[PDB]
């Protein structure tokens, strides 16, 4: 069983690599939600912007009760779940005293039938975390072990977060930014705290090009001033 | 079996007290997998134009010296993402075709067979573990155990040295205060010092001195570099 978990992967990896369609990822996250004998799965994503209220996005079949539930009480706000410091190498097992200070989500969850849990999450490329949760409506295996879970859960988090990505499903993809590469660099230079009469100096050119370039790479993102541009830019990597 | 070995390495690392046992235990991992020396390297997102480089090795004297005085580290392609694959890279001749220098130094030095590791740190930090031997005596394993193996080296060792506030891998120290990042991420979503001062209630004087503070303590020009190391690094959204 440890050979078949290096090919489980290989599979994996092939399978997600070479999918052409969203639908079909979040089939495969069912599918493989199913032979771990979990009903419902969430796949959650959290955006590192805007920086004062970033977008949250999902996809989940959980029932829709609760779903309404979830959003209409704001359990978003207080979710131990989706909180990075709650976790141990990107594993998180659910346990009653992980909602100690949400006591409020968990019981309503246990009403809703939502007994028995676990999350696994990581960090993305474009510096967006992804989390991906699996119920059960059956008590069962709290102490889980379980480290193929964990090591499973890594993988399926990862490859269905990366195929996502290549398809440019906005669930995870943040703000497009094309840029020409001469922009780009202006942009290294602008969050380098330099001028525009400075910059103009260092990579010879008019200083009328370097206010140009600006309020055209302002354009394709329409901020109001270079300084959202280079945050937004840096925040994301695009500049590194 | 392997999965023995995960649960005793996560052990291990996570009561670890100090870094000299982090990179005793490197030292050790990459023994017992028929490697003679590891390379630590750490890039910092920052500064943008010329980012920090960090590393710790147990590379002979001589070849780190020469390594660093003929400025490797600014062509090394096992620190180039863009040449991994799921975070993977074994080298070959084929990598150094645009750093044949480098190539041919290291051989000279008696680096024959090698292989790199890498992740992003939730610092945005690019963290490189490298295997290397000087045997070859081209080696038996099976890849997938030995990916599997440095992917969790890779990891744990650095968030072990990040626990530690180890220098290789901790960025430019940028302690402010909670009030200061709000200011931050204000500053980061494009508002002047008056608007901000308006949605905080607080004088633009007040704003203003904040900004200067975080100016002083990082040694920045303006607000604008201010804003964006700390967007770079995930200061603001940790
Ligand atoms: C839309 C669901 C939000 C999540 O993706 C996180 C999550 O699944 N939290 C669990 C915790 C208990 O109830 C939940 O929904
Ligand atoms: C300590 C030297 C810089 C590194 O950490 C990267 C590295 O390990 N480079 C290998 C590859 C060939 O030359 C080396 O020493």
């Amino acid at each position: 069983q440890d050979t078949d978990f290096f090919s489980w992967r290989r599979t994996m990896l092939l399978r997600f690599q070479r999918m052409e369609t969203a639908e079909e990822v979040y089939h495969e996250i069912e599918l493989q939600a199913q032979q771990l004998e979990y009903d419902y799965y969430s796949l959650c994503v959290r955006h590192p912007v805007p920086f004062t209220r970033p977008k949250v996005a999902f996809y989940t079949n959980y029932p829709e009760a609760w779903v309404s539930y979830y959003q209409a009480k704001n359990f978003l706000a207080i979710d131990p779940v989706l909180n990075p410091e709650n976790f141990s190498q990107g594993h998180l097992m659910w346990n009653d005293d992980l909602f100690n200070e949400a006591q409020p989500l968990w019981e309503a969850a246990r009403a809703h039938g939502l007994r028995r849990g676990v999350t696994q999450y990581l960090m993305l490329p474009n510096r967006a975390l992804g989390f991906l949760s699996f119920s059960r409506c059956s008590a069962r295996e709290i102490p889980i072990l379980s480290d193929e879970l964990q090591l499973k859960m890594q993988l399926l988090v990862r490859e269905s977060l990366m195929a996502l990505m290549r398809l440019n499903d906005e669930i995870v993809m943040t703000p497009e930014m094309n840029f020409s590469k001469r922009e780009k660099e202006i942009l290294r230079w602008t969050a380098e705290g330099k001028t525009s009469a400075e910059i103009a100096m260092i990579l010879s050119i008019s200083e009328n090009t370097v206010n140009f370039h600006q309020k055209n790479m302002q354009k394709k993102i329409n901020a109001p001033n270079k300084t959202q541009v280079a945050c937004y830019a840096a925040a994301t990597g695009l500049i590194h």
